[PDB]
């Protein structure tokens, strides 16, 4: 506890899976968390599971006007952002032969386009010395059947952590990417066979790695790709 | 010669790296289709190449232009041995400056158009063919005001991995080339003055171990390696052609 | 606060710099620490700075018999090892033209040879589920003038984290490499503000900052992290 | 007449596998080649298979006095070096628990120590603008059971290509690493082919062709890289 004491965190995709596990860990570490998603019922249930120091905000990150509304609320309730975890994303499998323009747009709108504007519109509220975490994926460095657009989109996310390291260094804002392997979320058994640790990861394990990047334990860590995959991409 | 009687399609082939590659390919015995949007430059490029070339006007962001392109290739040559997906463009904008229109322009040409260029080439691509994607050193660097371009070129490199896996049954190799600073009309188009362009150039030469910008013919020669049988056991890679910039 | 509660840690090169800063953090998190080095007075002064739950062990990690002695002491006093931080290393600058066999041998003996046998001889004591941290360097992915053998040796260190991930997975032992950038340690003046200019964060790192990253890898917070290279360099190698 | 016309190339480990395959391709491209190895009969059969424009040199590259002899022969017969392919290496499998000091010393002496001094002593003869190719391995980026010392040594080899890029840039000498995957040579069943997208082991001639790219002027703007020649094994 106390490892994020009194810090204000915004987590997109915070109503399920990894974002929710991270929201819980952040609150346990003393932070106040805004969880962001499109479904209000799931946001309300997630916020109830978190139990304290949480505000749920309905927002589609692909809509600029929803991001403006999100940050107006953050400005009303807390006034600034210390930690931003841009975790909203979705995987849809299509082979190259199968790719449609709509499939391409759905993948890049949420994973890249919405991520760019999520971070852009947080800049006025981000405090100097803050920490931004981007969700990439092991897919960003692999050649996975039928993951064409998702893998390419997550590779784009990792690149943005590099560029934003350079652009935000004057404000001492650190930007790092986390690249999860197989995590037991709503997003089968071969992932456990291909991973040295021999199992899929738990969402709490990804939350703990994101906590490292959000916390002062990583104060000299900038621009990296932190693989949290039980060794999958490393051997 | 090293591409004797091979059929090559080069998008962005009317200038810079694509044109130098077209010239080298024809010099190695290939028949080349050069593809671009500008008719004056396509005709002059085809005239400079001089032989074994068909210029095709096509905007890779328009699906119907890609259909027409591959109808022309099917009629004139019947199949594709080498596909060099080289069309792309850089516009400098910082994170604060990014507009939806800037983002869309960058990813439409660098990623969307690249995906459908390769997708629509699949029926004509021969088993054992070679596909080369143009990424960039920007795809592994953190360059001021290159947010969308660098991210887009990282996406391009990822696709070489995915398509290696998906096309392995047809023995089609897919590889990415990542140029450093190459002396083309593109280095001068992203800046607003030629006092800036000479700064960007001698800065690139100073950060590169070989101490100079690359010549377009040098990138063409690396693309030739990936197109030729010399790379028959090379698949999914990122070939940096940058004078050592990203390697030290 | 107690993230290494009841854990036994062995830190080679714990006499000073990163190893010493890591030893302090480990003890603050509840571990019992063995610090290992060649100089006894400096070990005693370091252990006094640590203040509690520490045993200093004199050992030259390049000498197989000193490693045997080290682990015999660990076996009597604590019985097992939970965390191994192999931090012994040294930089000597020589250009390719300048390299002698002795310069080559000294660099790889401490950086690679001594590390291999430090880990080999810890295996009988390493508990299932333990964590091993190897010290690589940003030099392992760079082309730095006159760092020929040091950079190559640190690249070898990072490779071993991969191989040992595969070999030790049946025992659920995680092996990870930390790759420090410029850290303000006794490894020195004015080349420091040279490194600070090349780093996005605009500064050299503090040893406590590297210690915090090693703690992450040692702690259960990194329980799904295996085989990685964790760059702690203010962005130097990442942009 | 060709891509290496009248160029002088030195290939260590040139009496078998990739070394020999590369020597043959280099000669086919117009080069004069020195092949280097320890065994006289096999160097002698290697030179006979190449057939022309080749000098066999008996030398243990881990012995500094043999390297001096090697480069004296190169200077006398050809006068300078355009391409250096430092290809000597060997795999011995030992797990961490099994590693002995003798095993470690043998692995690093051939793969790293001998490689360093091979390149060091070639420096006086290397032409400005020359090309140096180092043999790394896919093992240098993988976690392969019982490959502890070999993988670490090949990782060291790839690192040296970066450092020497920086140190030799004033002479415009390019240094690049080639990292072979599974290549069908006497140094070695379906497991390698099953993990590789191209679905087969590589032919020695295929690695030779990749080394030729790095040796030839086609790679004149390529420096410090790791060229994977592995059918996609490490790339997907
Ligand atoms: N699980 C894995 O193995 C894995 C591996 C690599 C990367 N990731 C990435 O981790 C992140 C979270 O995924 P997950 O594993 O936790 O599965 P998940 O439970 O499905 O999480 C998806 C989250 O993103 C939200 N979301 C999706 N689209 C959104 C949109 N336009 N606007 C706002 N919110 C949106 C979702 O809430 P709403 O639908 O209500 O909006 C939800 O909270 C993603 O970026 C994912 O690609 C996961
Ligand atoms: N230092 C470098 O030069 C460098 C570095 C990294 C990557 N690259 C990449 O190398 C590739 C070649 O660019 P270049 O350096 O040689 O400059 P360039 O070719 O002179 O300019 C871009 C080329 O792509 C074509 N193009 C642009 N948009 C197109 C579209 N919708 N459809 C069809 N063609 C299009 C252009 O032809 P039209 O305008 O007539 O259509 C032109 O031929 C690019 O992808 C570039 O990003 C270059
Ligand atoms: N500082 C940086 O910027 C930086 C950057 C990259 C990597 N690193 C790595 O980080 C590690 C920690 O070094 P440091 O920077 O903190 O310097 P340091 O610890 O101040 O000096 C090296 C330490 O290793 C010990 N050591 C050296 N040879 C030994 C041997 N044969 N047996 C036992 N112990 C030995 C030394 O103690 P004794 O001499 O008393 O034995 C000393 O405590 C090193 O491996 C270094 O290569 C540091
Ligand atoms: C197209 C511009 C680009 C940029 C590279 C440099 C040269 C290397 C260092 C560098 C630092 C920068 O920060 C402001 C910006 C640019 C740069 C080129 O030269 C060609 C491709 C690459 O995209
Ligand atoms: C020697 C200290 C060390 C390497 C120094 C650098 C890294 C930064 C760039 C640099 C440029 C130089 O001039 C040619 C010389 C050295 C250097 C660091 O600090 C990081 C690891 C390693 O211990």
């Amino acid at each position: 506890m106390y490892r994020l004491l009194n810090k204000t965190a915004v987590i997109t995709g915070g109503n399920s899976g990894i974002g929710l596990a991270t929201a819980k860990r952040f609150v346990a570490e003393g932070a106040y968390v805004f969880i962001v998603g499109r479904r209000r019922k799931e946001l309300e249930q997630a916020a109830a599971e978190i139990g304290r120091n949480v505000t749920a905000v309905k927002a589609d990150v692909t809509k600029l006007e929803d991001l403006d509304r999100l940050y107006a609320i953050v400005r009303e309730q807390r006034g600034s952002i210390d930690v931003l975890f841009a975790n909203s994303g979705a995987v849809e499998q299509k082979t190259l032969e199968e790719i449609t323009p709509e499939h391409y747009d759905r993948t890049f709108d949420v994973n890249v386009r919405g991520l760019i504007f999520t971070v852009q519109k947080a800049l006025p509220l981000l405090r100097d010395g803050g920490s931004v975490i981007l969700t990439s994926s092991v897919a960003g460095v692999l050649g996975l059947q039928a993951h064409d657009t998702y893998s390419a989109a997550k590779a784009a996310v990792r690149s943005l952590a590099r560029t934003w390291t350079t652009e935000l260094k004057g404000r001492s804002i650190r930007v790092n990417a986390v690249s999860p392997g197989a995590i037991d979320t709503p997003s089968r058994a071969k992932a456990a066979a291909a991973t040295p640790l021999g199992r899929v990861g738990r969402p709490e394990e990804l939350a703990a790695a994101v906590l490292f990047l959000a916390s002062d334990d990583s104060s000299y860590v900038a621009g990296i790709e932190l693989f949290v995959d039980g060794g999958l991409t490393q051997v």
